[PDB]
């Protein structure tokens, strides 16, 4: 919370100290774990969505050529999901090293689906955006995991 | 979130803009409603606890003199709870005016239990602290409600 507004508010109560301690406790600047935990939630969500949509596009039928490219993405994402899950376990264990390994793996995954899908004459934007989004997110996670305190 | 750390983090990703937009969205400085909403939650919680404990002290028996002072507090708090509930409805409706009225009412309530209980030779600290705490909290709410945009 803005140190400004916080003081602008407490400096009007019959007990600034209490008010300041309360607001600071309630709206504190995020810690590294929390930043990482949020980022992984977003990536896991995004990935899950992509996997549900890839399966969909495939289930409704598509030309032999696309169906192959997409089936590729499906396999890539199933791995990605798994890696992200493990990465979450590591973040929980405070293992930034382990987390970093895992997220990198997922990032590739996302990246690979993109490749396996670029040469298509037409692609579902949903899958492309999500894959790029997931790469951006994963990038953030990688940075954060590095700042996690090591052994 | 610290504009510093935020930049310290995004300035290491292959896409600062995205990362910055993400983190800023995810960990944004609280708005007035949110500050008020949190404060009321804390006060409502605190009040409810006090009421459950006042009833308790009374249910287990106490000398005629204390039982009267406490029964007083019970009535004061039952009103306080109600006022706080209404205040919550107002905050929801964006009625800072209405909210302010209601919280003031509760503040008194808290304050009154304190009076009705000071002349006792001995008091349950739990009830005293909670009442002072609730007054501090209510104070914050009063300030905030005033900054809520008016008609």
């Amino acid at each position: 919370m803005d140190s400004s507004e916080m003081s602008t508010i407490c400096d009007k109560t019959l007990n600034p100290s209490f008010c300041l301690k309360f607001l600071n406790t309630k709206f504190a600047s995020p810690n590294l774990q929390a930043l990482a935990k949020t980022t992984l939630d977003s990536t896991q969500a995004r990935a899950t969505q992509t996997l549900k949509k890839l399966q969909s596009i495939i289930d409704g039928g598509v030309d032999p050529r696309s169906k192959l490219a997409y089936r590729s993405c499906v396999d890539e994402y199933e791995s990605a999901i798994g890696n992200l899950e493990e990465a979450f376990e590591h973040l929980a264990s405070g293992d930034g090293m382990g987390m970093n390994m895992k997220v990198s793996a997922a990032l590739d995954g996302a990246d690979t689906c993109l490749d396996d899908v670029k040469r298509l004459r037409s692609v579902d934007s949903s899958v492309v955006n999500n894959s790029k989004t997931i790469k951006n997110l994963c990038g953030i996670a990688l940075v954060i995991s590095n700042m996690l305190p090591r052994n």
